[PDB]
């Protein structure tokens, strides 16, 4: 009757009044992140963000939320991918992204750019998100395996996927998770994420607590996709380790 929250398994939620239809629909409704304190605030409908500007969730009162807005002007609306729009505003960043992690080379040799934690957090975080475009398994099966580096698997149904030109942050900084390279003691896994302005995706969650400037790593795999050495020397490596 008052106050509903919504919490999706990967530990975001919706929080605000139902409408007379039971419809999380409204001016005060709130996306909380997993932090359950950075929250987007203001105009959704039936559950989709139209306006969600910048909130922090200050306190919560018999279920009942206390939202500040943050300083300035950082405004959100659901804005799921296609087959070939990837955002309306690829250079937004997400805001609890933004705090969480940066990219920069990576420490891995020959490995172009990697994510970085900004922060020292606990096992099972959520740290970065993988948004794309949407396209098939077919389309992804069938062409060349060079043109997948940034492929991943959503469903049955669905790859993502960040192509070229966005594979560069001056271009694409919406989201940051196609900048995690791959390791076989990652400290990271791939996650199913529902987001409210870029829908359900993946996002980037430790294993394990991580610390200030860390580069973030998961395992990508165990054959790519379509149709690399670097895979096949680590994969010795770490096939050594377990062995005199
Ligand atoms: C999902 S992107 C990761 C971000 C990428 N390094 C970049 O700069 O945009 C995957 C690509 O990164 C590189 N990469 C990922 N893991 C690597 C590793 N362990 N060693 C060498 N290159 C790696 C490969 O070129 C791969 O195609
Ligand atoms: C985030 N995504 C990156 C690409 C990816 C690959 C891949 C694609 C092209 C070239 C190399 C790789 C490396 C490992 C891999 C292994 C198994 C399935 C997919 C992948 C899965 C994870």
């Amino acid at each position: 009757h008052g106050v509903c929250w919504i919490y999706y398994p990967d530990g975001g939620s919706l929080v605000g009044e139902v409408n007379e239809d039971g419809e999380m629909t409204g001016e005060k409704i709130a996306y909380v992140y997993p932090d359950e304190r950075t929250a987007l605030y203001g105009k959704f409908i039936d559950g989709e963000m139209i306006e969600g500007k910048l909130a922090t969730l200050m306190s919560t009162e018999e279920g009942r939320p206390h939202f500040e807005l943050m300083p300035g002007n950082s405004v959100y609306h659901f804005d799921k991918s296609t087959s070939s729009c990837i955002s309306t505003n690829a250079l937004l960043p997400d805001p609890y992204e933004s705090e969480r992690v940066y990219v920069a080379e990576s420490l891995i040799s020959s490995a172009g750019e990697g994510l970085f934690s900004k922060v020292a957090v606990g096992p099972n975080t959520v740290m970065s998100f993988y948004n794309g475009v949407r396209i098939t398994h077919q389309e992804v099966d069938s062409r060349d395996w060079a043109l997948n580096g940034n492929t991943l698997s959503l469903d049955e149904e669905t790859v993502i996927d960040v192509p070229e030109p966005y594979n560069h942050v001056s271009k694409y900084c919406a989201s940051l998770g196609h900048k995690a390279n791959h390791s076989f003691t990652p400290n990271c896994i791939y996650d199913m994420f529902v987001h409210p302005r870029f829908g359900p995706i993946k996002c980037i969650r430790t294993l394990r607590a991580v610390e200030a400037d860390e580069e973030l790593t998961v395992a990508y795999g165990x054959x790519x996709x379509x149709x690399p050495e670097w895979y096949q020397v680590e994969l010795k490596a770490f096939q050594a380790t377990q062995q005199k």
